[PDB]
């Protein structure tokens, strides 16, 4: 055999020499250099001090701002508060795991890991269509006089936090199960097995559709349709309305971090699609591990995206550290407000 | 001319189009794309928000355990403090001049973006000297009945205090200058021109001799000493006695950290050192400026090798974060520390 499978996982690693030990029971140290888990360990560490402050900080902002309420604003906040879930609920047993060199927690610890991470990232790929959808209803205005109100905005929050959730949440009840994979560190769904105890098979052809192949599809459309209207290029200060060339810069930025997902994860799907179609084929660890380790910087690119494609957010981020005022730049040069400073509303 | 010499600069670029400006005086996005500075902008904003919580953290937690009292616990107390300093010591700064295009606080600014680099970064050098001569203390144990105090702890602070300084202040009143390298970002010694008037000659060399090859030397060789004794091949509890055994353990790190100095500042010394053999030839501003904003990481890669290869100090730090104690972890199997819990004394 060329994996060695237990009743609760799947070491990609043969037991002809009998050295192979459950990833819930002892360190799998024979399955790369000790040096190489405490790689995994500091990366994991720096995800940890990083993706931490930084998420922490954007919470914090847009709570205190009051302007920062569109929708774009309401899908990063949530971004920010789903992967500050990731981090405590998940990356930091991840570690933990590393740093011991398995499972310690055993199974509640990988329903850990995997749950969150799951999720977070179902999450993630969803607020990517609540937005195809707001960016098409603005952009190609289906609409005569409707506007996408904070309103229409907790709403994606809900549906994302749904679908998103009715996704990590089967595996922890009947539906599937949650697997180490790779140096057995990480945690992910069962691609590897059929187990039908648990018809790890149903649900895995379930999320390559519905959570995958589907939000795909409804994305890259929408993508499609604001092909004619707005693209890529955005002229200076206006460009038939400043109102219109500054939307068409919460459009640049939504494309790229499209990008930043369809990078951190179709090297990872890719991968868990070729593990599935041949399960039992000649794997190695290390196959699994590098894909999946590096779809955990999902947990930080998003807010370096909106600090960076978002002049209204960077300067009234600047401002909230500036602890005072102290604008400086040149503002945001349209709207602006705060907690109190600027946050004088100026609409209609 | 393959560059413009200024009286306080030199710009890796030609001014055959009359083009290149001050770096004190204007942006130098002739030099680059805008972007580009717009990452190292970004990147120096990473650099900041990991570095400062990673090294203010050891510090308060270094502190509060009463019992983390080894040299090691001093040179790395010390290692993060000069960290501390290199980051909101010029790293502020360098960011502020990457955010701008260019040194607006002139040549001030130059010299603190380019001081307190110099300083930390060779504390670190010097750091890893009062590591090794200790390491030797103990390993190849000289004496039949030494043992390093805190005193000993607080010479070698003192010591690598002197010698680091006795580098970065010079530049600071007459022997050498400060002036921007690669893009102008950043600040550093003058290998570029001769300037009689300062000696950058002279300084130079004894730069690269009494503070490099010379501690270069101190190093990889009582290195070759702890390769009869101690050696990286470490086993489980106990070696010779468990103490012997946790004796390695400081020691495959020591190195590591040394490894951790030669990745993040051969790349750079070597270029400079191609260029003060050359001052005149043609290279680009992309030339220094890698190998110097990598050279940067110097202010991190210390306490993660730490809280990694030092399961008490990371269990304090757990011990710590969690803000009571259950250190859950492992332990240390061993010794433990901090303020009211087990920090209670257990010698003979
Ligand atoms: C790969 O191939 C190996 C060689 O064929 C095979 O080896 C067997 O490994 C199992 C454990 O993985 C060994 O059984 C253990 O024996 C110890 C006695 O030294 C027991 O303590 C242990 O159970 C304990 O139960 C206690 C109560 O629950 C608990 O407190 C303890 O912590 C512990 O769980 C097991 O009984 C067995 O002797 C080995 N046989 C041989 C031939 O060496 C590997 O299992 C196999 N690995 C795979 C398939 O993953
Ligand atoms: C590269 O070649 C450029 C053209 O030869 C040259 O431009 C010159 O720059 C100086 C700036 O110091 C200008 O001088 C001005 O100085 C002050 C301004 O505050 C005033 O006395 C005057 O306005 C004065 O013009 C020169 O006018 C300018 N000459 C030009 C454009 O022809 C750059 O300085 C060169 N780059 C170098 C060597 O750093
Ligand atoms: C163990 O792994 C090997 C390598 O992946 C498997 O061998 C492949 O088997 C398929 C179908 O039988 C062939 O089409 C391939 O050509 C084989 N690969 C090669 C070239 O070696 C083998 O089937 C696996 N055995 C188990 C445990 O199922
Ligand atoms: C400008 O740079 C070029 C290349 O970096 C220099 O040309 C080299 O000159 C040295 C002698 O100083 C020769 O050994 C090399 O073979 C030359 N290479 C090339 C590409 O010609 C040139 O000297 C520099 N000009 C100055 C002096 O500023
Ligand atoms: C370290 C974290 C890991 C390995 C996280 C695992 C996350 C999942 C199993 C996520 C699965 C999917 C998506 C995010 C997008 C849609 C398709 C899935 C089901 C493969
Ligand atoms: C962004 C930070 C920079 C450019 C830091 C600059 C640091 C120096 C100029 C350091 C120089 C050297 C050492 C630390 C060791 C001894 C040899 C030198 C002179 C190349
Ligand atoms: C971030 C620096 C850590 C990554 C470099 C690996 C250095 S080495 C690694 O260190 C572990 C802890 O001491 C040991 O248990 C293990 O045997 C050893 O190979
Ligand atoms: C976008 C990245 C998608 C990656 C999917 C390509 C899987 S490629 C697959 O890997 C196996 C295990 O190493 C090999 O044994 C096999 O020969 C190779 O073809
Ligand atoms: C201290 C927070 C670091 C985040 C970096 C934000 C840079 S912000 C940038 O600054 C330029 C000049 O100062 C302005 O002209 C521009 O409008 C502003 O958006
Ligand atoms: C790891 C230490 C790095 C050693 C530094 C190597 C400097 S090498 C130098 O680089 C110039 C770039 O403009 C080239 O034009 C030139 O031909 C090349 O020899
Ligand atoms: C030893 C490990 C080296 C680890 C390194 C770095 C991990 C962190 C940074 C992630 C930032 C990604 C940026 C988003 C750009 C879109
Ligand atoms: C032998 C190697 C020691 C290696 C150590 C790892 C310690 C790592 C930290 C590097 C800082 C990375 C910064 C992210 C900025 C994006
Ligand atoms: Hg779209
Ligand atoms: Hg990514
Ligand atoms: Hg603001
Ligand atoms: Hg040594
Ligand atoms: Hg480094
Ligand atoms: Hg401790
Ligand atoms: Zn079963
Ligand atoms: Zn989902
Ligand atoms: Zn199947
Ligand atoms: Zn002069
Ligand atoms: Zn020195
Ligand atoms: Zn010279
Ligand atoms: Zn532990």
């Amino acid at each position: 055999m060329n994996g060695t499978e237990g009743p609760n996982f799947y070491v990609p690693f043969s037991n002809k020499t009998g050295v192979v030990r459950s990833p819930f029971e002892a360190p799998q140290y024979y399955l790369a250099e000790p040096w190489q888990f405490s790689m995994l360990a500091a990366y994991m560490f720096l995800l940890i001090m990083l993706g931490f402050p930084i998420n922490f900080l954007t919470l914090y902002v847009t709570v205190q701002h009051k302007k920062l309420r569109t929708p774009l604003n309401y899908i990063l906040l949530n971004l920010a508060v789903a992967d500050l879930f990731m981090v405590f609920g998940g990356f930091t047993t991840t570690l933990y795991t590393s740093l011991h060199g398995y499972f310690v927690f055993g199974p509640t610890g990988c329903n850990l890991e995997g749950f969150f991470a799951t999720l977070g990232g179902e999450i993630a790929l969803w607020s990517l269509v609540v937005l195809a959808i707001e960016r098409y209803v603005v952009v190609c205005k289906p609409m005569s006089n409707f506007r996408f109100g904070e309103n229409h905005a907790i709403m994606g929050v809900a549906f994302t936090w749904v679908m998103a959730l009715a996704c990590a949440a089967p595996p922890l009840v009947g539906w599937s199960r949650y697997i180490p994979e790779g140096m057995q560190c990480s945690c992910g769904i069962d691609y590897y097995t059929p187990h039908e105890e648990t018809n790890n098979e149903s649900f895995v052809i379930y999320m390559f559709v519905v959570h995958f192949i589907i939000p795909l599809i409804v994305i890259f459309f929408c993508y499609g349709q604001l092909v004619f209207t707005v693209k890529e290029a955005a002229a200076q200060q206006q460009e038939s309305a400043t109102t219109q060339k500054a939307e068409k810069e919460v459009t640049r930025m939504v494309i790229i971090m499209v990008i930043a997902f369809l990078i951190c994860w179709l090297p990872y799907a890719g991968v868990a699609f070729y593990i599935f179609t041949h399960q039992g084929s000649d794997f190695g660890p290390i196959f699994m591990t590098i894909p999946a380790f590096f779809a955990k910087t999902s947990a930080v690119y998003n807010p370096v995206i909106y600090i960076m494609m978002n002049k209204q957010f960077r300067n009234c981020m600047v401002t909230t550290l500036c602890c005072g005022k102290n604008p400086l730049g040149d503002d945001e040069a349209s709207t602006t407000v705060s907690k109190t400073e600027t946050s004088q509303v100026a609409p209609a």
